[PDB]
């Protein structure tokens, strides 16, 4: 029934087949779910669902940390039947501006420290950004075809992230097995 | 039979798949059902289905407090047969403005506190505006068309506060469980 | 048989679905059955079904107390099959006005304790103003096809009050049980 | 179902039947999988399927180490049925280049001697340049007709190199049944 699953699916599977990509649940939040952002916890209800909530998480501003590839599209359909209109838009950032981001000093008095230790999911970060700006509507079967408003993100990445008391550290070989001692 | 339900609940569906949305049975204060506002309390009788009552919160203006995305639009059918012709507009809210709420001072004498007692429902809040300046009419089979003046809410959200006497306090993971001392 | 019933609670569904409000039954005196107005006694005969007696309740004016939404359609049928064409105008009243009326002194000698205490129906009044303006004729099967004036209100609400010798309280937990020492 | 790893082989296969060329499985940093770059570790689930992680590995710049075929085409299809139209570029790369590679002195401080010593996978580097700046579209039975952006690269190739803890060496008889003691 859901369409967005599927959408975001696909995009996951011919990004790469069965692969590291990761795609997301709800739009409530889905453009502001871009870098420096959460996830809900990982359940295994109605096979692999996990919840949604993706909160800011920009620290500082003092170095340089807010420095700033061509169109994509995907125009097909799956045989219930869904067809797909995408259009993607990729802002290239730097590998080396993940290191830049843990060498910045880890400050902040936000109110997410209860809800950061009420859930201890450990959050993790995109790579990449993945951009879609693309047109409204696709279709689904059982009919409902869905709409979708363009500067939209479909599907993020993982960078795991541990977060001591006062300066955090990182866990770059994709750990999500939540696992720490925080 | 109902229609609004049937709407509300596929902007849910859509929205996020079965997740965190709420939506809303009576629009005898839709409109004004916005942000600090409350709602019925839950029974399970017809399956999820609560009471309706949503009075007003704002407390003090003192510190700036009423400071101030594109149009989204739904229109399908679905197979008894329905047809849905909803459009949205939304106006983003900061969501450490949430945080500046809970630092509002609270302290207020409306008649609200005799029935807020008698209730014990916990009240919570929205997260951010969901505004449908939309057409009038939608369809439904058992014929019932409904309508539906511009200007109004469908769906809300969830962020738990407590009120002991005299200042508040924040209970952020989505709690609506209604348990509580107060 | 009859079609007011069926038109008055049709707003009352869509309104919001088998929930907080109440229909009338008798245009006798149905726009002057607005704010500051009483009703029948209720009995269970023939499903839920009261009676009618909605009179004055303007006791004083000495403070401000009089001071003073846009057109809305219902267009459509029922499957007997009934046909309704009806508009609503709405003039909006705030709550907190409620208050102020609570405030207001009560003391009057209108011949109408004599049969307040005789029935003793704690009587309730609306919360905010609903008025049809709308057009004349409607449509119901076994043809009678009913008619309708302008200026004119269906459904109301709740707010219990009680009236001790003197001056009065509330009771705004929508209580209309019935029970008092009045 | 998956169409990559098809034109990908089809590039190996015809480009040498069944032999050293390796295909690659993420474009999710594909042309960005150019020289100096890594690659996930080989597993045997679902026959010879790898990770994907192929981060960058430039060290130094004082000797001359950034000094800079014609187009060719693949337009034919497969009997499920495959259709492929690519167009390939070619940028030729000395081999003693890869000796003055060898020659440069290794020393970083970036933040990928952690995960290599987590990974010990061996990494491999490639001969010669394989580029593709081709048309989108692409075409696959089980429909999912595949799009692909200009300059990207398919396959790639093996030159094994050993890192000890300052300076490395080489193991160019393509060495990757990953045996090592570093």
């Amino acid at each position: 029934f859901s369409v967005f699953e599927e959408i975001t699916r696909i995009v996951v599977k011919e990004m790469d087949a069965g692969g590291d990509m990761i795609a997301v649940r709800s739009l409530v939040d889905a453009d502001r779910f871009r870098c420096f952002h959460l996830v809900g916890e990982k359940r295994t209800f109605f096979g692999c669902r996990h919840y949604t909530t993706g909160l800011t998480l920009m620290d500082i501003l003092d170095t340089d940390g807010d420095k700033w590839k061509a169109e994509f599209q995907i125009l097909d359909n799956v045989d219930g039947f869904h067809h797909q209109k995408i259009k993607i838009s990729e802002n290239r950032i730097s590998q080396q501006y993940l290191a830049t981001l843990e060498n910045r000093k880890l400050k902040r008095e936000l109110p997410f420290s209860f809800r950061s230790i009420n859930t201890r999911e450990n959050l993790y970060l995109v790579t990449e950004t993945l951009e879609t700006v693309k047109e409204e509507t696709l279709k689904s079967d059982r009919q409902r075809e869905v709409t979708i408003p363009p500067n939209r993100v479909l599907s993020y990445r993982v960078k795991q992230l541990v977060f001591p008391n006062k300066e955090t550290m990182s866990a770059g070989l994709d750990i999500h097995f939540r696992g720490k001692t925080k």
